[PDB]
């Protein structure tokens, strides 16, 4: 079993893309990131900046998870991040994703010890 914070950085990381914002980007990093395997993952937030500076978010900004958990923490400073979603013609095995790149600030659930990321909670 994948542990809360290797899924995270299966799930959320991708500091080496050099096409964040290109249109196939979601396409091929949701099928290499193994999240169209047996179903299509309707939602997925990918961060560009290195695997250090996200884990140093989980001593930033401690603010409110959207479901009322208080281990969210929000990034002080703006970071690169592309958000993949289902489009209308996604249909698995056939998945279809939408890519928009931004620039803000990140919030991550983090937990254990050494404290890090384990879901990502939003974009701000």
């Amino acid at each position: 079993k994948e542990t809360a914070a290797a899924k995270f950085e299966r799930q959320h990381m991708d500091s080496s893309t050099s096409a964040a914002s290109s249109s196939n980007y979601c396409n091929q990093m949701m099928k290499s990131r193994n999240l169209t395997k047996d179903r299509c993952k309707p939602v997925n937030t990918a961060v560009h900046e290195s695997l250090a500076d996200v884990q140093a978010v989980c001593s930033q900004k401690n603010v409110a998870c959207k479901n009322g958990q208080t281990n969210c923490y929000q990034s002080y400073s703006t970071m690169s991040i592309t958000d993949c979603r289902e489009t209308g013609s996604s249909k698995y095995p056939n998945c279809a994703y939408k890519t928009t790149q931004a620039n803000k600030h990140i919030i991550v659930a983090c937990e254990g010890n050494p404290y890090v990321p384990v879901h990502f909670d939003a974009s701000v």
